């Protein structure tokens, strides 16, 4: 019985890692990654210079899930691309490397750069589509157009394997359209679904007022009010797209909530909410846990149930 | 101390119903939501003809909430309209009706034969714009230009004051967009946030199978899930219509939660979930509940509190 995946032409001990924003800010926080028994990490998204973010509180956690406005503090790219060509060791597990420029050039800038260590030290690359374009439009992953124009610059101006990071969607004919424009793209390897739910809105009935500070307290759920909204996303992704692999991210807490993932089609599998809640520990339980419900059901890999949800009838 | 309230030209006892689609279908449903504890009833959104709707398994329910691809199952306008006309008790409380057409035609072809109705007998009309669009093309409410057709053509056909039952919007970009359409539309009184978080997916551990049958397992999310997407929905809506009333569904089993919805600016409060699965001795719970909140904060109306959550600095 095991927990093993060979992708991307890695090899991964088992298919746990952190979502995108947790625990990988600081180097700290990276080398803390590093040795929990995380099968692989991934580093906060970043942008050209460092930013100091959104003003605290900005994240606020409930027996249910989190909401966050962070405004997407970070170190800088040059931080993050040092710690991937100089720092991590590639040994202990494999590094994605997020990033989240504020636009198409930013982005350019930074995946120019990155690269030749990409090539030499086989770190992986993550575009998180599911952020801010000009003020007054929809995020740039609820904006077609400008999905289909970041692609395009990234894949000429990287030239390596890459993935993107997306938000979710709630209609049949966005799954459609979505997965047709990151179908034109090859170089697109992996997609991980799914970003926070945006924009909600958590109040706190005592005090009667919204519990974290920017935008008037409206910010992105993640937790178990999530689960069934990322299983639905990895599923529609996984089904519109054979080529590309499917990455899972909401709502897990459990390895029963990794198994659903995984039936939905996920290949790796990020935990956001719940490891900022437990902490590191988290990923031998998860493991612990997945490995229990193989044993039980008489499955020796992977391999042999993932994207096999069944329907009725 | 009472509930009691008065918004469109009626009284209600206290701002409690139930949810489109919820105990509403057939003439003993309705019966029974006129016989309960709450403050008015909605009817099932109809179409022209009667439909048998979805292959069963079509609604699921869980602690943390549901799923559905009930596809419209009811009994036809002319049902409904005749309830409306020759069998709700008026004397009881205020009847909505929800029309769900699939087309502009069809539901231009009701709201005329609704108008007199509505007139006569002073039922109200909440017209739902999560219905089916043109050839790739997401629901009516995703497609602003769709939604100012059937806006357009309603209000010229109905010449009344009428409602909009809205889906979730998950961006800041799109509640600007959605609310500045519906603010075109001066008989547009009320906006019901939210319907059902669209395109969830449920998936059994043990089974390894989805839950419903329709739509390959993919359905609209009610119930505990959806309580901040509700909230943020309502309250968008409610800071830029400050000329309409919104009416807020989504994620209510508490007094406290109805307090939440309130807060955010909620005029009415339904609830369909919870009751589902608690019945309609709910609406007795509810009330009870919300009026204990209130005392202990020293609320004697409504009015004191709604809209008035608090933000941070
Ligand atoms: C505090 C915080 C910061 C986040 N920052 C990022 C980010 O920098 N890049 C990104 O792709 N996703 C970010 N996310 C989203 C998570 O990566 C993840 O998609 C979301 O939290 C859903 O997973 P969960 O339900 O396990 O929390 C962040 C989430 C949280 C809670
Ligand atoms: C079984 C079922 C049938 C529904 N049918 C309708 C409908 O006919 N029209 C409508 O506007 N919304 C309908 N809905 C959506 C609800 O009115 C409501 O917006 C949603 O369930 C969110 O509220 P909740 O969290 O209390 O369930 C239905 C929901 C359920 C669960
Ligand atoms: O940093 C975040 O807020 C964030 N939280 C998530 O749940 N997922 C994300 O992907 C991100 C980062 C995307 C992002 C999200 C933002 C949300 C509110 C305000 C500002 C931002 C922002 C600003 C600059 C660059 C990126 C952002
Ligand atoms: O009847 C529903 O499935 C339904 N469930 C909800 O949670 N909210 C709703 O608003 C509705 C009705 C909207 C709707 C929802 C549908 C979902 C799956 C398939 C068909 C329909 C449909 C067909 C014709 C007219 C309306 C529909």
């Amino acid at each position: 019985m095991c927990l093993k995946l060979n992708l991307l032409d890695h090899v991964f001990a088992n298919p746990f890692m952190n979502a995108a924003g947790v625990l990988c800010s600081t180097e700290e926080d990276l080398r803390c990654m590093t040795a929990s028994s995380s099968g692989a990490l991934v580093s906060k998204s970043c942008t050209s210079a460092p930013r100091d973010g959104n003003p605290e509180p900005r994240y606020m956690a409930f027996p249910l899930g989190s909401i966050n406005s962070m405004g997407l503090p970070n170190l800088g790219f040059d931080f993050y691309l040092k710690y991937a060509s100089d720092l991590h060791d590639y040994s202990k597990k494999p590094l994605f490397l997020s990033i989240s420029g504020l636009s198409v050039e930013e982005n350019v800038a930074m995946v120019r750069r990155l690269a030749p260590v990409a090539q030499e030290k086989g770190v992986l690359l993550e575009l998180n589509l599911s952020c801010p374009n000009v003020p007054g439009k929809p995020q740039v992953a609820y904006d077609f157009e400008a999905m289909r124009t970041y692609l395009q610059q990234v894949s000429l101006a990287y030239g390596l394997p890459f993935g993107v990071k997306m938000p979710p969607y709630f209609d049949i004919a966005h799954f459609d359209t979505a997965a047709a424009v990151l179908n034109e793209f090859p170089l697109v390897k992996f997609v991980t679904c799914v970003n926070s739910v945006g924009n909600g809105l958590v109040i706190d009935a005592e005090s009667e007022s919204v519990v974290i500070k920017p935008k008037q307290g409206f910010g992105g759920l993640g937790g178990k009010y999530i689960l069934p909204t990322a299983l639905a996303n990895v599923n529609a992704f996984y089904r519109r797209c054979p080529d590309k692999l499917v990455f899972g991210c909401g709502g897990v807490y459990s390895g029963e909530d990794a198994f659903l993932h995984i039936l939905a089609g996920a290949s790796m599998v990020q935990v956001g909410t719940a490891l900022q809640e437990e902490g590191p520990g988290i990923f031998t339980r998860l493991e612990d846990e997945l490995l229990e419900i193989m044993a039980r059901k008489g499955y020796r890999t992977l391999e042999e149930f993932r994207g096999r949800v069944k329907t009725i009838e």
